[PDB]
């Protein structure tokens, strides 16, 4: 009998930047008009949280993170259609109103109810459903999937397979879409070609995966924590390099191991060094570089117009291009078809209240993806 | 009679950065092993041109300028079977040796052989066939048009139609080709889409051209000059717009404009705060911004990459992506079919001594595209 009643659970609060997450009681409302209540099952640990927690990513505090989830659908408000209490449902951290200029758009996937360009930290009506020590706590990307509890909007919600093991799909939420659209969709690596993956965390490896899938000759993986090429090599490397090991510059170095640079690069990590290496490692005639990281919050690039001019495409995405509520259950009905594996990108798992050491593990390089089950 | 000699003509020499043209007695050496000697009928004056005179382009000085011509071949150096004596040619201010890793690429025409990335300011063999006041003067571009007579490479010489009008083709070795290639080519403007085309010299006319060619629906030209309308509109522009009109950024005018932003921007005047409007001013979500427009030499932009993180292509390219001494040929055929006019893009002739005043039109912004004669 918690339909239309306050639910009371805990949930990761992060009061203060740079600090720990606070598993506090919070109180979560019912869903209002076209909104979903999911009790969370599985979240992995992306580097976006990551970003939040070190200020690098502005979004409103206090609040509640998490945005790579999986769960069961708990109730509906007035009005919803997709999905009903026990479906199995992976909220979306960008969501597909259906009813804005890109949503109509076939070939884009950044709907306008998304809360990435001007956090506000809310729900779409712009209000929070959260209360922690009687102060409203904001929302992360319209989904907070950092909590027991949470309620999203409808239209930031895939109903998905109800055999769909939650632990392991929770990841097509984000990290491997993310990584795999970018080079199947967005880069569209052509048979044959020649791929550089900069970062080998969970979104990089997918990456790679995307590129050996996509048809790729070479796959160079690069990455200042070695401990991660085995698993590269695992999932498709053909060679992995560590920055460090070299006097030169790491794009000089690509580029004379490929006659003058890579058809298509990209960055998975998250910085202007490594997103100007990238961009400089792909052919200065008709490399593609791809930008999937996302770097600090206003910290800008100083770039030649010239790297462009000679014949080079630079482009980005997010979401891997997929449109979430419509390719998201495909992309789960293609993992139950076995289509792709995602055992590698999961290192670790523990119980959603030790969200802390999952983070730990993430700042030691020790784990890839991580998942925190409830 | 002059073959396997000297020759002793007039070129327009650049001694001094800033200074005008200077018209002077120079001996061209007669062409070596695969190197052909034309004599020039018609050159365009190109921006580039003048980015050269103001510093704002680095090439080796003294220097003869001049890249977008038209001529006949006087003589072919030993082992030249392309063309011969009396053959009507375009130089080519890319070349294609097709024999690089480039030329082989079917989809890229940054050769490797070119002079851009590196101005040494002479042919492939690195040395030259200007003497000036007893001086060694340098190329340009591997061509230099400003000259009555010109030695260039082999592989930077087109054979084109025996009835080409030498003196609007010529346009078609940098101006038109840039232009027309951008919205095609590179850019591939797909029919009912809308562009925004930044700058009205001779080859933003071209992309707008382009543009129409390729069936856009809407098609808005820039430009701080009004008196260019008139022949933005004449040549497919459904609307023209300038920034000192209005009181906000252009981008965020066009944006006003669009919904959002057009799918197509493109920069062809050569600044760096007219290439990041043109960025913004494209959908962030499905936009593609290309870069034609050459800015000045080590400025550097300054861009968040998350511009190109929610969705947008940014990409850029020479001679409007065209190989070279391949496609020329085919557009003076396209031409002679009528397939395009290039009539509207010449506004002003006179003869080459009189270079100085082409380039005082340029400036002034009277001319769109003036052709010298010799
Ligand atoms: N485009 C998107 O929609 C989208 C989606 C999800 C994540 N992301 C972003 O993608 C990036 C990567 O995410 P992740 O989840 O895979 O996190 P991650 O922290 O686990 O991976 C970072 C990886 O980069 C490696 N690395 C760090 N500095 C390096 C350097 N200087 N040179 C070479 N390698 C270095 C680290 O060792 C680690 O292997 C993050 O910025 C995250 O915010 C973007
Ligand atoms: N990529 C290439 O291969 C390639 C080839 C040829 C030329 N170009 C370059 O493209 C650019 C255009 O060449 P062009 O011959 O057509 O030059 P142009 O001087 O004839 O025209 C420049 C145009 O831009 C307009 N303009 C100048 N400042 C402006 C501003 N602040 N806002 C809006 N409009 C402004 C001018 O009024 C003029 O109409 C130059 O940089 C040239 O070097 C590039
Ligand atoms: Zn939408
Ligand atoms: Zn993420
Ligand atoms: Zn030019
Ligand atoms: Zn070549």
């Amino acid at each position: 009998s918690t339909a239309g009643k306050v639910i009371k659970c805990k949930a990761a609060v992060l009061w203060e930047l740079k600090k720990p997450f606070s598993i506090e009681e919070v109180e979560v409302a019912p869903p209002k008009a076209h909104e979903v209540r999911i009790k969370m099952v599985a979240v992995g640990i992306c580097g976006t949280d990551d970003h939040v927690v070190s200020g690098t990513m502005v979004t409103p505090l206090p609040v509640i993170l998490g945005h790579e989830a999986a769960g069961i659908v708990e109730s509906v408000g007035e009005g919803v259609t997709t999905v009903k209490p026990g479906d199995k449902v992976i909220p979306l951290a960008i969501p597909q109103c259906g009813k804005c200029r890109i949503c109509k758009n076939p070939e884009s996937n950044y709907c306008l109810k998304n809360d990435v360009s001007n956090p506000q930290g809310t729900l779409q009506d712009g209000t929070s459903r959260f209360t922690c020590r009687r102060k409203p706590i904001h929302h992360f990307l319209g989904i907070s999937t950092f909590s027991q509890y949470t309620v999203v909007d409808e239209n930031a919600v895939a109903k998905i397979d109800a055999a769909s093991p939650l632990e392991k799909v929770c990841l097509i939420g984000c990290g491997f879409s993310t990584g795999y659209g970018s080079a199947v969709n967005v880069a569209k690596v052509t048979p044959g070609s020649t791929c550089a993956v900069f970062g080998l965390g969970g979104v990089g490896l997918s990456a790679i995966m995307g590129c050996k899938a996509a048809g790729a000759a070479r796959i160079i993986a690069v990455d200042i924590n070695k401990d991660k090429f085995a698993k590269a090599k695992e999932l498709g490397a053909t060679e992995c390099i560590n920055p460090q090991d070299y006097k030169k510059p790491i794009q000089e170095v690509l580029k004379e191991m490929t006659d003058g640079g890579v058809d298509f690069s990209f960055e998975v990590i998250g910085r202007l060094d490594t997103m100007m290496a990238s961009l400089l490692c792909c052919h200065e005639a008709c490399g593609t570089s791809v930008i999937v990281g996302v770097p600090p919050d206003s910290q800008n690039l100083s770039m030649n117009p010239m790297l462009l001019l000679t014949g080079r495409t630079w482009k980005g995405a997010i979401l891997g291009g997929f449109k979430s509520k419509e390719c998201v259950p495909k992309l789960v009905a293609d993992f139950m078809a076995k289509k792709f594996s995602l055992d590698a990108l999961i290192t670790h798992v523990l119980p959603f209240e030790k969200i802390n050491e999952g983070f730990d593990l993430l700042h030691s390089g020790k784990s890839i993806r991580t998942i925190l089950m409830f």
